[PDB]
């Protein structure tokens, strides 16, 4: 159930597909995200992705297949997210993240990014 | 030994980093070690030279852990740590680090980490 494969599925079927209807499928209602010093609870997180998943943004994801760590109900890994906007130069961000699960859904993420997504 | 990685990481942070003891780099790190950190990639020799120069500086270190965020697996650990750096007469900087460490026979063989704010723009470290 909880595995690298499940975290990878969230990236592919929610982020890359920009499918806001799957936020609640992959994320626990008590989810909290920590990203580069910011903390967001589930509803802010969901409203934010749903607003972005409505724009003309596009996502591509690369995985570092050497960096995975898989424990019962927790995964850590290293990925690169490349973000494209209409006619704009694409930007690539490296993300290292820890995902802790509750009842098969993501309950906590702790992540940091380089260069920080704060101003991409 | 494969499930001891958290404890070895803690000891490295205490006996090598906070103590600024460059003699222990060869003890805690595999000779084939490679570090990936905020866009830098360093093999063992360059990593060891870089940290020798750090530890010869006036920097001081403090380490805290997020005990909720550990991930442990055979020969692997990921964690969330805060590294506070300071130099005399300078405001300290507290850097949040998410790191993944892979071990070979009790020695660190790979680290992948990203930090916020990036340590590479911290004045105490921008020399590195």
């Amino acid at each position: 159930m909880v595995s690298i494969a499940l975290l990878r599925e969230m990236f592919e079927k929610m982020v890359v597909a920009k499918n806001a209807e799957l936020i609640g499928h992959y994320y626990d209602p008590d989810f909290v995200m920590y990203s580069d010093g910011l903390r967001q609870e589930f509803a802010e997180f969901s409203e934010g992705h749903r607003k972005i998943y409505a724009s003309a943004i596009s996502y591509a994801i690369e995985y570092d297949e050497d960096a995975w760590v898989q424990a019962p109900d927790r995964v850590a890994g290293r990925v690169w997210i490349t973000t494209s906007r209409p006619g704009e130069k694409p930007t690539r961000i490296e993300v290292i993240l820890i995902a802790a699960y509750r009842d098969g859904r993501i309950h906590r993420i702790w992540e940091t990014t380089w260069p920080s997504w704060r101003n991409v």
